[PDB]
């Protein structure tokens, strides 16, 4: 498809002749037959293109590298459609063009790191073109350097444009016909000051054919063209695209570069120069800060100093500094994308909103949302709805909180954003193999099948704040709740979904992150809560948590302790809401030995001594409170234990059961009955799982099956005695049950979880006190050799008596032989002794005793003190960590045992058997209107404390003396022009 190249584009040639020595430099033999100062193109003559195709560097390379050779009187129209189209480079999102003859092959440490990091890591993270001479010389070396180094750390691409005369081995890349494959002897050992050879890191390249056997400066015209065509140019898409940036990077230079610069501002094309690079560069810097006539000597060498030529230009340039911009180290800063957007603000002035939407995209594509507030949306802009869009869809993919924040608070319509498809992408742009990930994967976003299976399935804000929960982002997330409907049990629900995936999640770390998120998110919903609380006590506390949302259909109380948010449990209002319920229709303050007092003389209830036809109200409402329901339930289980243990100590006999035992099994079926009630009335398999979740229910149902089986066993002929023992066992079981009832107590409250958490420990202990106890316990017996030797009695050598041993049960006269009678035991040789023990062996060898004891010792102090001792660190450990939240932890409980009394039957279970026979809109918009209006309120105190902190008050005054700095420099040169 090059056929038309030749056709297009065009070689040039010396022609005439311009004096041994000529202008173009070929030599006077070598000249053409058909020939006062040399002409470009008058004294030239125009051929076909020959010289194009692409380029496969000799060793390391990318086999490709589109090389074309150009007329320097070239349209760059054409130029650009070729490069577009032809060789499928995409348009560029941005455009820089390097600058400076950088003299000396090895450049600056300090200015090579700045150019590598900074410039370099602008293209990889915008994705642009960077055009520089194609020489592997200076400059443009380290330019390429640098870009390979980059794109191997992986798109930025590499344009060349240096003169056709000064690459060598040009005869190599001569093919009329084409050039598809080519080899570049890039690595010649000759080296001479004309030519140079053509880096190997450029993906295309230019030479500008200007009839010249070799010279500088012939490529300065057009590749200024090619610039301002490109500054000029959408990014595909014709005109529906935008404007592609553009500017120029200098790094010193002489007088041709100052000549440069000043036709290339006066093209009107930002260009940024580098303080301390050298002459031409560090000149205009410090104009720019800004004798005048000493610096232009001093900064760039004599020659051409006096030439007030350099005045003048000088004068041109600062005539239109609005386009100039110096680079100020900062001591190494390597940090200036705030710089190029600075830059290219300021120099565009017009405001049509069409024209400034590449800058907003390279913001978005950096960090720097405060560039883009100052100029961008400063207000000068008339910004539409869909112009924003696609940059609030890139900045969510990038994760940029607080630029999404600015483009959303400009005028950008959610509802008519968010799409399926939309949403689609966002899920996709899950990181990698992330939990997300997987889980999608397993389970269209497909998202109510993953959320279900999460949380057990028993307006975009909502979406976007899913969307974030579940990608991890913490920025975004905040922001999207800032925002949303249901503030508090939206904060719930997230702490809920946060720390279940944080549990399920693999990581290790990413788990912390999320688990700290939850803990934020928690905080936000207790300071909410707490406010609205203090608001209107009645509104929040009634309608705020009794309500079933759309989040999962569950009561605000249910989600927290799901998510285990004590602290949400800990706050004033749902403490003073739980206590209400508790004591249902009595008033809170009444005293409990009141309470009790009334409890065993019911006609007491009538008198001033409880708070709250009348009467029957008030005996209901006193027997139907929880408070005394709960008291009438511990008062019921005390007499059934008690009852249990009578029957079992003394009424218990193989005689069929007596009247006690009967009605110990009717009350027992009682119980049974009412956890029967609890189950399937607190969707019939989701209930039954919601029943079984609980840990005393799981307790209760234990107790009952043993229970039965014990008194299937009894009833049974020939199975008495396991009877009465599994049902010892049962009595021993609803004993540690009675425990569930401390938990209304603040002291006993936490002393339960304190015991549950140390059964852990205590079984970890375990593993090592067998480890150690089958090491000498073994040992022991071999030495030994007890003669007894039976299995039975092995196994309690070997585990029972140390284990007594541990607890200070030391049998010396089973183990020393010093302590025994020496006996003629056995036949086998040797001496034997014959310990008193009766589970001892009837004779034990006496060989090496010495060693039975000093194992003894070994195992007293090993056991006793260091493995007991580890056991009881651990304790105090756990002990300690449950011990500073004792408070959450109680009103944790507290809300369990209000929920579980407050749906109970009124009667104690002995006689609950008559119960269980008796058994058998614009509100809610006001509501979440006024919390949304004390969202809006605490959300903008926490804004309002944040501007006064210190860091912010010093930022604030540090950028305002910068302005103040600026406007005394300003005020100063106005003083000193007048
Ligand atoms: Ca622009
Ligand atoms: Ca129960």
């Amino acid at each position: 498809e090059q056929s038309w190249i030749p056709k297009i584009f065009k070689k040039k040639t010396c022609t005439t002749f311009i004096v041994t020595l000529c202008q173009c430099g070929r030599p006077r033999t070598a000249h053409p037959a058909v020939a006062t100062v040399w002409d470009s193109d008058a004294h030239t003559t125009e051929k076909p293109t020959d010289a194009y195709g692409e380029l496969d560097f000799t060793g390391a390379g990318r086999k490709h590298s589109n090389f074309l050779r150009l007329s320097d009187r070239t349209d760059p129209a054409a130029v650009y459609s070729l490069v577009t189209r032809t060789w499928g480079f995409r348009a560029p999102n941005l455009v820089v063009s390097v600058l400076g003859g950088s003299g000396g092959p090895v450049l600056q440490t300090w200015l090579q790191d700045l150019l590598r990091r900074g410039l370099v890591r602008a293209a990889q993270s915008t994705g642009a073109w960077i055009v520089t001479g194609g020489l592997h010389t200076g400059i443009g070396r380290h330019v390429g350097v640098a870009v390979r180094d980059h794109q191997m750390a992986s798109k930025v691409v590499a344009m060349g444009v240096a003169p056709w005369g000064v690459v060598r081995n040009r005869d190599t890349l001569i093919n009329p016909k084409g050039s598809f494959p080519a080899r570049y002897r890039w690595r010649g050992d000759p080296e001479d000051g004309v030519q140079f050879p053509l880096d190997y890191n450029y993906s295309a390249f230019f030479l500008v054919d200007d009839g010249t056997h070799g010279c500088l400066g012939g490529e300065n015209r057009f590749r200024l063209r090619l610039e301002s065509y490109i500054s000029q140019q959408k990014t595909g898409v014709g005109g529906t695209g935008i404007d592609i940036p553009v500017l120029l990077l200098l790094i010193d230079g002489d007088e041709k570069m100052l000549t440069r610069i000043e036709n290339a501002t006066q093209a009107q094309l930002p260009c940024l120069l580098v303080a301390g690079s050298g002459g031409a560069a560090d000149c205009l810097a410090e104009t720019l800060e800004d004798q005048g006539e000493a610096r232009d000597r001093i900064r760039r060498f004599f020659p051409k100093g006096d030439l007030e030529v350099l005045q003048a230009q000088v004068e041109r340039i600062m005539t239109r500094k609005e386009l100039l911009t110096v680079y100020s180290s900062e001591d190494g800063s390597e940090e200036f994308e705030t710089i190029v957007l600075k830059a290219l603000v300021k120099a565009c002035g017009s405001s049509e909103a069409s024209a400034y939407l590449d800058e907003l995209r390279l913001a978005v594509a950096w960090n720097r949302v405060d560039i883009a507030q100052s100029e961008l949306f400063r207000g000068d802009i008339q910004w539409r709805s869909f112009h924003l869009e696609a940059s609030l869809m890139d900045a969510l993919l990038n994760d940029r909180p607080e630029f999404v924040r600015l483009l959303i608070s400009h005028g950008l319509s959610l509802g008519h954003f968010l799409t399926p498809m939309r949403l689609a992408q966002l899920y996709s742009a899950a990181p990698s193999n992330s939990l997300i990930r997987n889980l999608l994967d397993q389970a269209p976003p497909d998202v109510g099948h993953v959320l279900r299976m999460l949380l057990g399935k028993m307006a975009p804000w909502s979406d976007l704040l899913l969307w974030a929960l579940l990608l991890n982002r913490a920025q975004m997330a905040m922001y999207f709740w800032e925002m949303g409907s249901n503030a508090v049990s939206s904060a719930l629900g997230a702490c809920l979904l946060l720390r279940v995936m944080a549990r399920l999640e693999p990581d290790a770390e990413e788990a912390a992150r999320r688990k700290d998120l939850a803990f934020k998110f928690e905080g936000m919903g207790v300071d909410l809560f707490g406010e609205c609380y203090r608001s209107s006590e009645v509104r929040a506390a009634r309608l705020l948590l009794r309500r079933c949302p759309l989040w999962g259909d569950a009561t605000c109380l249910q989600l927290a302790m799901q998510a285990d948010a004590r602290a949400f449990f800990a706050q004033d209002g749902v403490q003073s809401l739980l206590t209400q319920k508790w004591w249902g229709d009595m008033a809170s303050t009444t005293p409990i030995w009141a309470l009790v007092l009334a409890f065993f003389c019911p006609p007491l209830i009538y008198t001033r001594l409880i708070t709250f036809r009348r009467c029957l109200r008030r005996w209901f409402h006193f027997w139907g409170a929880p408070v005394t329901i709960f008291m009438g339930n511990v008062v019921s289980y005390l007499l059934f234990l008690l009852l249990f243990s009578r029957v079992l100590l003394v009424d218990f006999q193989p005689a069929p059961p007596g009247s006690l035992e009967l009605l110990l099994y009717f009350w027992a079926f009682t119980l049974l009955c009412e956890e029967l009630r609890q189950g399937l009335s607190g969707s019939l398999s989701q209930r039954l799982r919601l029943y079984l979740a609980d840990s005393w229910n799981q307790c209760d149902l234990v107790a009952l099956t043993c229970f039965l089986l014990g008194v299937g066993c009894r009833l049974t002929p020939g199975l008495y005695h396991l009877g009465r023992t599994v049902l010892c066992i049962d009595f021993m079981v609803f004993t540690v049950r009675l425990l569930h009832i401390f938990t209304v107590n603040k002291q006993l409250g936490p002393k339960i979880v304190i015991v549950s958490k140390m059964m852990k420990d205590v079984f970890f202990f375990l593993f090592f006190l067998g480890v150690w106890l089958v090491a000498y316990g073994v040992a022991t017996e071999g030495l030994l050799r007890p003669r007894d030797s039976d299995f039975p009695s092995i196994l309690r050598r070997v585990f029972y008596r140390p284990y007594l041993q541990i607890f200070g049960q030391i049998p010396q006269e089973d183990m020393d032989v010093a302590l025994m009678e020496h006996s003629n035991c056995s036949s086998e040789p040797g001496f034997w002794a014959h310990p008193p023990g009766a589970q001892a062996g009837t004779c034990v060898s006496q060989y090496a005793n010495w060693l039975v004891v000093l194992l003894l010792v070994i195992f007293l102090l090993v056991a006793n003190i260091l493995l007991v001792n580890l056991l009881i660190a651990m304790f105090s450990y756990t002990f300690g960590k449950v011990q500073g939240n004792s408070d959450l932890y109680w009103k944790a409980q507290r809300y369990r045992l209000i929920r579980e009394f407050h749906s109970r039957p009124a009667l104690a279970p002995p006689f609950i058997v008559i119960s269980h026979l008796r058994l058998l809109k614009e509100a809610e918009r006001k509501l979440l209107t006024w919390e949304s209006v004390h969202k809006e309120n605490f959300l903008l105190a926490r804004a309002r404390d944040k501007r006064e902190s210190d860091s912010e008050r010093l930022k604030r005054t540090s950028q305002k003396v910068d302005l103040a700095l600026k406007q005394l420099g300003h005020i100063r040169e106005y003083e000193q022009r007048l």
